[PDB]
């Protein structure tokens, strides 16, 4: 018989953080449908001009309701472009992840902690996606990834592992590798229970005593 | 500690087959080298001319030793154009298999056997690597993938699973994700035996009754 798409995929989430090419906002939607994945954040966009993107547009913090990804953006999404037109357009990683429980910062060792690969990484997320859970894979900048704020704003190191003498992989790739693994596994078996772990927005209230008892 | 690349890595082939696109090659080479292999086999090319490729090399049967690929090939390969330049180029799918043991088509339910993913055949094709057999992986025209004769071919047929309402997934990117996939399975653990399977030359010999006793 033929599977349909686990309901909690829609739990979990694609996160693109200072991204210069409208193209690869495209691409990162049809990447995701394709694996069954329907839900982008984009966050604080800063795009350059392309061939097909003369003027992009200027991200404003103060004004997110007037930002519109260039049709480039949409060029390339394809069938998917529903997925952009449903995006999440955000100032902050914090804005971003403030309902998720788990959140994954795509890095390489440039440096301190363990790093998991996807692999590796995955189980966890769709047990969590399955209790409910928000969960979030965090992408950063073509040229300079995820800067270390970024990275502290998640709890969990991805990494995407390959040949030591040689590794090139761009962000589409990257996207297109990771929404691949998640699919990979939802032929996985998934107990039906009784959970409650802490969002990222009550983490952050936690750990500055703005909790209420 | 850190794994250097296992050496059975040296048996897998990536054999592309009517390839349209220059691009295509050269990302192929890219993908391919980001995930340790290093080998890779082009078949009866039919490039189509693109703005950077004018004029497209013509492909002819007969004198294979012409046949230069166009530099729009090379330029996407970047630090991976050693692969292209170590690339075998052939004119049948079978002078391509003639010394391996496993071969597998990448196709899509256009209809009749069942079809395996990345996740399940890779075992098989490593530990086959490991024995010193050598395997294949072939990927067939962006258009119009495998003809009916080259999955004949193949004693494998081998599908990316997706979204079954939407699945949108270009050659660069099956050729990343099946890359991907067996460098992901790197770690698992080899018995060093003492094995022999027959390879395609020698299949097609027993079939034709050609083989001599």
């Amino acid at each position: 018989l033929k599977p349909a798409l686990p309901d909690y995929l829609g739990n979990i989430r694609i996160i693109l953080t200072r991204t210069s090419h409208p193209a690869n906002i495209g691409s990162a939607a049809r990447a995701m449908k394709t694996m069954g994945l329907h839900r982008l954040t984009i966050v604080t966009p800063n795009l350059m001009a392309t061939p097909m993107t003369e003027n992009p547009p200027v991200f404003n913090p103060d004004d997110v309701q007037s930002f519109a990804l260039p049709e480039e953006s949409f060029i390339l999404a394809s069938g998917a472009a529903d997925v952009l037109h449903n995006a999440e357009i955000v100032a902050t990683l914090d804005e971003a992840l403030a309902d998720t429980t788990i959140a994954c910062a795509l890095t390489s060792r440039r440096r301190t902690a363990p790093l998991q690969t996807p692999r590796d990484l995955v189980p966890e997320l769709l047990q969590a996606a399955n209790r409910g859970e928000k969960v979030a894979l965090v992408f950063g900048n073509e040229t300079f990834g995820l800067s270390i704020e970024e990275v502290r704003a998640c709890n969990r190191l991805m990494t995407i592992n390959g040949n030591p003498d040689y590794f090139s992989l761009n962000l589409a790739q990257a996207v297109q590798v990771v929404c691949y693994e998640i699919f990979s596994q939802t032929d996985s078996p998934m107990t039906h229970l009784q959970q409650h772990a802490a969002t990222h927005e009550q983490i952050k209230g936690m750990l500055a005593h703005m909790e209420s008892v």
